[PDB]
Formats: C-alpha cells, sequence, structure tokens
C-alpha cells in the first residue's frame, strides 16, 4: 500500500464525466473538473487538462496521468502551506499519506477547519486526534472513507485498506 493505491481505492476510476459526492463534475481518479453546474464548462476544463477535444471521455492512461499530477500538486501544496508543513513533516510516511488523502478530497481550504486535529496529530496524541477528526462535516458526509483515513492516522498502519 501507498498514497496512489490508497487514493485509487477511495476515489475509484471512471472514464466518463461523473458527479462526485458533493455533486461536482469530476473524471478519472477523483479529478475535480469544476464546481460549476455547467457540463459544458466541465467539458472545457477536461479538454484543457488533457490537451485535446475529449468530448467528456478519457482513457485509463490519461486518467492516471491526471492522478499523478493531482497527487504531486497536493503534496507540494502541503509543503508550501505554513500551517500544514510542520505537522506533515512531523509525521511518519503512513500518516503522511493520510494527510495527502484529506487534502486531495477537501483541498487546503477544507483542511483549514482542522486546526485542532492537526495540533493533536503533531502532538502524536493519536486516539484523541482520531476522536477530534470525526467531529466534522467531512466524517458525517463521507463516513466510510473518513473512518479509513482516521484509522490510518490512529494506528500508522494500512489496516483499513488491507
Ligand atoms: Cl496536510 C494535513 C491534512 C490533514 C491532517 C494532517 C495534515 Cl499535515
Amino acid at each position: 500500500m501507498n498514497i496512489f493505491e490508497m487514493l485509487r481505492i477511495d476515489e475509484g476510476l471512471r472514464l466518463k464525466i461523473y458527479k462526485d459526492t458533493e455533486g461536482y463534475y469530476t473524471i478519472g481518479i477523483g479529478h475535480l473538473l469544476t464546481k460549476s453546474p455547467s457540463l459544458n464548462a466541465a467539458k472545457s476544463e477536461l479538454d484543457k487538462a488533457i490537451g485535446r477535444n475529449t468530448n467528456g471521455v478519457i482513457t485509463k492512461d490519461e486518467a492516471e496521468k491526471l492522478f499523478n499530477q493531482d497527487v504531486d500538486a497536493a503534496v507540494r501544496g502541503i509543503l508550501r502551506n505554513a500551517k500544514l508543513k510542520p505537522v506533515y513533516d512531523s509525521l511518519d510516511a503512513v500518516r503522511r499519506a493520510a494527510a495527502i488523502n484529506m487534502v486531495f478530497q477537501m483541498g487546503e481550504t477544507g483542511v483549514a477547519g482542522f486546526t485542532n486535529s492537526l495540533r493533536m496529530l503533531q502532538q502524536k496524541r493519536w486516539d484523541e486526534a482520531a476522536v477530534n477528526l470525526a467531529k466534522s462535516r467531512w466524517y458525517n458526509q463521507t463516513p466510510n472513507r473518513a473512518k479509513r483515513v482516521i484509522t490510518t492516522f490512529r494506528t500508522g498502519t494500512w489496516d483499513a485498506y488491507k
């Protein structure tokens, strides 16, 4: 297991434009296209991302190419964020993947509400952190995924993903 395999389980793989859990147009492995309700706007973002006229459909290779870029940018964003970097750097590699997972799903702005959880994580108060993490819109709206990510933070193992 690693961050790619982890997100591939949590995000799935779909080669046609679909709506994510929040109703936003998305493709591939959780590649958010736009928060606009316009499918035409989404199709434009897709074409822009792939570099060709896709007509709303992409290949597995293209999906994986976007996925690699998205993971890379998520991690790099963490390192560039003064509130996230110290916590991330304090973590072991397994819990780091859990951190990347969260940012991938909710973005840095979504993670901004988690200040108290991040402090507990930096403190390595794992059980307390896990309890705090579940007190969130995130957990309530995607409990099965949140439980997997939280278990990963709690234990520093890949138990929740087999
Ligand atoms: Cl970047 C991030 C997201 C969620 C928990 C910890 C960290 Cl460092």
